[PDB]
């Protein structure tokens, strides 16, 4: 047993079918030691009875608030969660993993520092998020987290539509140019009911990188068959643009999608349509990262 | 008198004729005080006794290593190193200064912090050197050097040629990006027997740029008399190399010397010689630091 925080528990339980549950100590927190009666708020009526419970936790309805009285009156109370362990592995139930086999899912628009992870939830009900750095070693990158947020889209896995949740963090002290040495390891702390369970990641920024479509994407003719396109580096993007150099991917219709398009480092190409769409995408220059959203206009004078 | 390091002191003395010689203390790191003497490794026989032995400091004879005896055993020793001062001025006489008339010149090949600084030595004999960021504040760049090795390369002022020392430097923390708002400030100690200099120096890292020269420098001909070469940057050079941009200096031929070089931002040009070499060297484009060695190449029926 390990305590989260202030009178709230967590209790390691193997789950297999005939396994010996944990015995727990709960003492209250009073002064007084006669007449001391505990209750649950899974179990109807007494459950116990002196100043410390002593009470084996192996199933779920051995959880939950466990409630301090005297003479009517009540005195403490302290909440017990549960962390499966199953086969050897540690039970990951509550979030839905991404088609990728991963739970935590980061992406960054630039190299500032600032990103966000998101995950899925396989029921959005009496749910409770914690992110923080995992390691909190002197060497370790430092990471100021906000508070999770129930996102409007939703992913679809399998035939499902699983709820997303998200939380964007800052990296504390940052020089965007510099190369990173060791990764940013986060953890997340998920519960759901009296069930808790946490996720952790690493990662470098420079791995997570998506940058935003380019802007500003207009047209202009040539001859016969033949246009101009141009367009500029996003407003996200880091800067300056002479370090932080882009490349961009031209297709043509009727992540990264390499089937028909073509490698331009400018700006601005001249490509013959004369119907359909032209989409350009973009990449950081130098790093094999996520390609970014395709940014389109068709093929009309 | 101060201490170099454990055991090892530096006495401060003015080379005038006649200076009055600094009087020093020298106590035995030992707990007796009975039948203890001194001796020196310049000396013959004991030159001194008692728990401290005091001494004037005036002349080499009177540095070096003194040892402590009691009963026939050795028991410590301490060691003397002598900076002259003659006419107020600190001795740079174990070092050769370049024809600059500086002491240490310092060059890098790129903005990544790596440098190295070079000195000359007037008689390659029983030295040693090290080399460190001279300002010890929070506020001061912090550098990580190594040990000074001889090199190959002797370098040649006046009517003699003299032997080079070198060291090579990493900048502790780094930004590719950032400008430079204080200089790299170095101290290298130097000792020739028992004689004790020291020499500083101060310089931004943009400042001691030297690109290398070049690479791949390719001819095509294009006319009678016309032919278009071409080249691309050095693999030592600073990346990405949309932001550390070069420049480049052409001259024919039958540290920028650019007597009749002409300047190209580009890594190609057309130019006429049909006969005669064609030289390249390389700067940073934005600030007038050291330019490259030079990188050169050669050049009937209807
Ligand atoms: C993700 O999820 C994992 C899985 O739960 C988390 O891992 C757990 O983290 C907690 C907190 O860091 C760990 O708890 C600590 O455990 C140590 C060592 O405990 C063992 O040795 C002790 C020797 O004194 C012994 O007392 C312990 O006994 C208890 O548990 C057994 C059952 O295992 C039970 O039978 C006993 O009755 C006891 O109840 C155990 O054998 C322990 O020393 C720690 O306590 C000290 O330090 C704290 C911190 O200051 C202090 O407050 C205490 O007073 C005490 O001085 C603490 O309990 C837990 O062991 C980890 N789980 C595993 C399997 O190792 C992980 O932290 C999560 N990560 C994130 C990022 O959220
Ligand atoms: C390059 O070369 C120059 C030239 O030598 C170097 O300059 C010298 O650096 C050393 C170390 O930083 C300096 O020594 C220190 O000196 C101070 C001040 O000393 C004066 O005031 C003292 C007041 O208490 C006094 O005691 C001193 O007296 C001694 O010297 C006189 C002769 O000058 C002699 O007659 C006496 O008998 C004494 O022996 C002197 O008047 C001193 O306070 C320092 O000591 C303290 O701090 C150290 C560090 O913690 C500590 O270990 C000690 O116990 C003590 O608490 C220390 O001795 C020296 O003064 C510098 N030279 C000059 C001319 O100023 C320079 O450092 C070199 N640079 C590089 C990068 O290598
Ligand atoms: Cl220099």
């Amino acid at each position: 047993m390990w305590e989260l925080e202030k009178d709230v528990y967590v209790v390691e339980v193997d789950w297999t079918p005939d396994a010996p549950g944990e015995t727990v100590n709960l003492t209250c927190d009073t002064p007084e030691e006669d007449d001391i009666t505990w209750t649950s708020d899974q179990r109807h009526g007494v459950i116990g009875s002196g100043k410390t419970l002593t009470i084996t936790v192996k199933e779920f309805l051995d959880a939950g608030q466990y409630t301090c009285h005297k003479g009517g009156e009540t005195l403490s109370h302290s909440h017990l969660l549960l962390h499966k362990k199953e086969n050897g592995i540690w039970s990951t139930e509550i979030l839905k993993n991404f088609k990728n086999k991963t739970f935590l899912k980061c992406e960054a628009p630039n190299y500032s520092g600032r990103f966000t992870c998101s995950w899925l939830v396989q029921r959005n009900m009496d749910l409770k998020f914690n992110i923080k750095s995992s390691s909190s070693s002197p060497d370790s990158r430092a990471v100021t987290c906000g508070m999770a947020s129930l996102s409007a889209e939703k992913v679809t896995l399998d035939q499902r539509d699983y709820e997303k949740y998200s939380v964007s963090c800052q990296e504390d002290v940052t020089c965007p140019t510099a190369e990173e040495t060791l990764p940013i390891e986060l953890a997340l702390e998920a519960r759901q009911q009296n069930k808790y369970e946490n996720y952790s990641t690493s990662f470098f920024i420079r791995d997570i990188i998506k940058p935003d479509p380019p802007k500003n994407l207009q047209m202009k003719p040539l001859k016969n068959s033949q246009v101009e396109v141009s367009w500029e580096y996003p407003d996200s993007w880091s800067t300056p643009h002479s370090y932080f150099s882009l490349k961009f991917f031209v297709r043509i219709q009727r992540g990264c999608n390499q089937k028909g398009a073509f490698l331009v480092e400018k700006t601005s190409t001249e490509v013959q349509c004369k119907g359909g769409n032209v989409c350009v995408q973009a990449q950081d220059r130098y790093y094999n990262s996520s390609c970014s959203k395709w940014a389109c206009v068709p093929c009309r004078v």
